[PDB]
């Protein structure tokens, strides 16, 4: 419920890896297609991320992701630091994938049906985790 | 000065393409380096965008940039429209290509070099363009 801890990880599909970023006190989403799981792509997505949303910490659920020389120079650089302190988690993730194989036929590649999903999630009132999002950033301005 | 407003750009730099987008009432920007100018990497980008944040129109200084059929898939399918309606995009991709020049020897690649860059712009204060995007959006919401 912090507003800076953020939740990532990888899935899979149709032999591709999809990395996906939860902000947690909102649900928001982003995710990113990404030719296969390295340390590099890790690294690249942490300093994109924080580049443009106030990331303090990140959790995941495959601890041994975030071990690479690369991915620890990312977030030092960044200043992050990992969340050592779940049914939102859950949620998210799955209904991504739910979206995912709706919208799939709408698009060439997965990497835009993917996007077209993060779109959906976003936008989806029941206000939406996008507008959670601005207004959980904009409230702890104050 | 509306909310919805973007403008996207691509510069060159050492061989490469960054494209630039710019948050006009914020001076906010997203940006990312890609192999070659292509509709193909324009419509993915611009789909990324609306994703995360409300884009409701887009301008740009290469209207040529937005005919292809690709990016014009894009735009229908987010509701994006091309705006026809000055210094603050100047201003901002100027000071990004100066701070890419600073950062450029602390990172191994120009990609990183720019998301660093990224990074520096939006959380400089002279309030930041981080904060004001989410003051603008979060107060737009009501
Ligand atoms: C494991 As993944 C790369 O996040
Ligand atoms: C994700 As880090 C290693 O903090
Ligand atoms: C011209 As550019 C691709 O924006
Ligand atoms: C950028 As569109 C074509 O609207």
């Amino acid at each position: 419920c912090s507003p800076g801890i953020w939740q990532l990880d990888c899935t899979h599909l149709e032999g591709k890896v999809i990395l996906v970023a939860v902000h947690v006190a909102s649900g928001y989403i982003e995710a990113e297609v990404i030719p296969a799981e390295t340390g590099q792509e890790t690294a690249y997505f942490l300093l994109k991320l924080a580049g443009r949303w106030p990331v303090k910490t990140v959790h995941t659920d495959n601890g041994s992701n975030f071990t690479s020389t690369t991915v620890k120079a990312a977030c030092w650089w960044a200043g992050i630091k990992q969340e050592f302190g779940q049914g939102v988690i859950e949620s998210m993730n799955k209904e991504l994938k739910k979206i995912i194989g709706q919208v799939r036929d709408q698009a060439e590649h997965l990497k835009t049906a993917v996007q077209m999903a993060v779109f959906i999630h976003n936008k989806k009132r029941k206000y939406s985790a996008g507008e959670r999002i601005v207004d959980i950033i904009a409230t702890d301005i104050q």
